[PDB]
C-alpha cells in the first residue's frame, strides 16, 4: 500500500502531465496522496494562471466577514459578523494596516506559534466565497473555472442527468483569517489555487482518521454537539496543533505559497490560516472515487449549514433516506 503513514505529498508534473487534470487526479492517487487528506501540486515552470494582478483593486467583497473568537487559544470557535462592502483595493489597505498586518517574524514556525498563541485576541476580516474567477480563459491547464463538472460526474458514473452547477470561489485573506475543522459538502474533492501574497497554512487529518477527528471535537465542544450531529460542517470550531497531538489525534501540516495549488480528498478534515494579504480560488470537483464518499457523509439538518441549491440533487440521489430531513434542514 502506498504512502502507508498517510504523508503529505508534494508533486510536480510537467507540462505534458498538466494537461489531463483528471489523469494526474488518478496519478497521484496511485502515489497514495490521498491517504494525507492533502496533496500540494507544484505547476510547470512554464505555466502561469494569468499573465499580472495588476488589475483586480475593483473587484468587490460585498460581504466582509469579521471573525470574532470564543472559547480558548487552542480550542475555540469564530463566528463571522457581516461587515459593509470593499473592493479588494479597500480591503488589502486594510489587511496591511497596522491594526491587521502580519507581526515581524523570523520563519514561518514563529508565524504559527503567533498565530496560535494570539488569534483569539483579535477579530480579522475574510472576503469569502465570492463567486468568481481570477484564470485567464486562454489557460488550458489547470483552469480552476473549466474543470469537469460534479453533475456530469454523477451522470456518467450512475447515469441520472440532474441540474446544478458547480462555478469556482475567490477568497480575500488577511493575517490570522481563519478556516475552520471542516470536510467539503458531501465529502466532495477541493481544488485550491493561492494566485497572489502571502501563504497559507494547512492542517488535515487522514480520510481513514477522521473519525477520531471529530469524536474529540465532540468532547471539546459539547454544547454544539448536543445541538447536531454534524456540527462540524457548520464550520466554526478549531483545534490547534497542540491539543491535536494531546489527544493523539493523527495529523498533518504544510504551508502553501503563492503560485501553487493543494488538492483535498474526499472525507479529509482540514482548518488553517493565512499569513497576511492574499487572494486565493477554490471549487469542489468529483471523481468516480467520490461516488462512495458521497453515499456515506454525513449530513447537517439543523439549520445552521445552509448551502447551495446544487446540493440537493446530490442529497436526493445518493442518500434518498435522508433527503426529506436534510430539506427540512434547509
Ligand atoms: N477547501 N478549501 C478550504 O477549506 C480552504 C479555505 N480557505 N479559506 N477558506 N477555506
Ligand atoms: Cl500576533
Ligand atoms: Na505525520
Ligand atoms: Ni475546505
Ligand atoms: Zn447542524
Amino acid at each position: 500500500a502506498q504512502n502507508p503513514n498517510c504523508n503529505i505529498m508534494i508533486f510536480h508534473p510537467t507540462k505534458e502531465e498538466f494537461n489531463d487534470f483528471d489523469k494526474y487526479i488518478a496519478y497521484m492517487e496511485s502515489q497514495g496522496a490521498h491517504r494525507a487528506g492533502l496533496a500540494k501540486i507544484i505547476p510547470p515552470k512554464e505555466w502561469k494562471a494569468r499573465e499580472t494582478y495588476d488589475n483586480i483593486s475593483e473587484i468587490l467583497i460585498a460581504t466582509p466577514l469579521q471573525q470574532v473568537a470564543s472559547g480558548r487559544a487552542g480550542v475555540f470557535t469564530q463566528y463571522h459578523k457581516k461587515k459593509k462592502a470593499m473592493t479588494v483595493g479597500e480591503y488589502r489597505h486594510l489587511a496591511n494596516s497596522k491594526k491587521y498586518q502580519t507581526p515581524p517574524h523570523q520563519n514561518f514556525e514563529d508565524l504559527e506559534r503567533k498565530y496560535w498563541k494570539n488569534r483569539i485576541y483579535n477579530s480579522p476580516i475574510y472576503g469569502a466565497d465570492i463567486s468568481g474567477s481570477l484564470f485567464d480563459e486562454n489557460t488550458k491547464q489547470w483552469n480552476l473555472g473549466h474543470l469537469g463538472t460534479i453533475q456530469d460526474l454523477l451522470e456518467k458514473e450512475c447515469g441520472v442527468v440532474i441540474e446544478g452547477v458547480n462555478t469556482p470561489y475567490l477568497y480575500f485573506g488577511m493575517w490570522k483569517t481563519t478556516f475552520a475543522w471542516h470536510t467539503e459538502d458531501m465529502d466532495l474533492y477541493s481544488i485550491n489555487y493561492l494566485h497572489l501574497g502571502e501563504p497559507k497554512t494547512w492542517y488535515v487529518v487522514p480520510p481513514e482518521h477522521g473519525q477520531r477527528l471529530e469524536r474529540l471535537a465532540r468532547e471539546l465542544f459539547p454544547g454544539s454537539s448536543r445541538g447536531c450531529g454534524a456540527f462540524l460542517r457548520h464550520k466554526v470550531a478549531l483545534i490547534s496543533p497542540t491539543v491535536l497531538k494531546e489527544n493523539g489525534i493523527p495529523f498533518n501540516r504544510i504551508t502553501q505559497e503563492a503560485g501553487e495549488f493543494m488538492v483535498t480528498f474526499p472525507y479529509g478534515y482540514h482548518a488553517g490560516f493565512n499569513h497576511g494579504f492574499n487572494c486565493a480560488e477554490a471549487i469542489n470537483f468529483a471523481t468516480p472515487r467520490w461516488i462512495d464518499y458521497g453515499k456515506m457523509a454525513s449530513q447537517c439538518s439543523c439549520g445552521e449549514a445552509r448551502v447551495t441549491f446544487s446540493m440537493d440533487a446530490f442529497v436526493r440521489i445518493l442518500q434518498p433516506e435522508r433527503y426529506d430531513l436534510w430539506k427540512r434542514g434547509q
